[PDB]
């Protein structure tokens, strides 16, 4: 029952530390690791983790390429990236490319832990500061409309499941289907869209 996390990076000491941090929280767990983008895309697709942690600082300068390719697959979880830096343009680019959030490698262990846990097993809404960025870039089953409404509120898969009295597996199936259906690449984008048009 703990939330699953897929780690994609090629930065040993960072992964070593992140693993230690994840051990401090029983309700979250690492389901897979990958030091190669291609391998990571394979694991992402077959495991469909609640959280995919991607490092954009990977060798070959193809971190943003792996993101495009992940966003091509049918995923129902969240993708949080380790930004190159805290510069506005490095951040907005990641979000525009399909990431739900971003983290910095120089965060304090205590704060990083809270961020990973929130992204994997908690509520997570985009800050108003970054909302216009996604807004700039921007046939539904009754059950899917219910799921979309809750997604707009930032609820994770598990909370949505225990709310609509459905199994988490069917939630994931519904999320990836209506997402790929409505031409939406991420959950934050789905949330921003809904609020933009005030569907609810
Ligand atoms: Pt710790
Ligand atoms: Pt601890
Ligand atoms: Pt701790
Ligand atoms: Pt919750
Ligand atoms: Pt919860």
């Amino acid at each position: 029952e703990p939330a699953t996390i897929l780690l994609i990076d090629d930065h040993p000491m960072l992964r070593t530390g992140v693993k230690q941090l994840i051990s401090m929280a029983p309700d979250i767990t690492v389901v897979g690791e990958a030091s190669n983008g291609e391998q990571g895309i394979e694991l992402a697709e077959s495991l469909d983790p609640d959280l995919i942690l991607l490092d954009l600082n990977m060798p070959g300068m193809n971190g943003l390429e792996t993101l495009d390719k992940l966003r091509e697959k049918s995923l129902s979880g969240r993708i949080v990236v380790f930004s190159v830096s805290n510069h506005e343009e490095d951040v907005v680019t990641a979000l525009k490319r399909g990431a739900d959030g971003y983290l910095l490698k120089d965060m304090e262990p205590e704060d990083l832990l809270k961020a990973l846990h929130q992204a994997a097993a908690g509520e997570m809404v985009l800050s108003e500061a970054l909302t216009p960025v996604l807004a700039a870039s921007l046939q539904l089953t009754p059950r899917e409309r219910d799921i979309l409404k809750l997604i707009a509120q930032g609820l994770p898969n598990k909370m949505i499941a225990r709310r609509l009295d459905i199994t988490e597996s069917t939630v994931k199936v519904h999320v990836k289907h209506m997402l790929k259906k409505m031409k939406l690449k991420s959950r934050v984008e789905a949330a921003v869209w809904v609020h933009q048009e005030r569907i609810f």
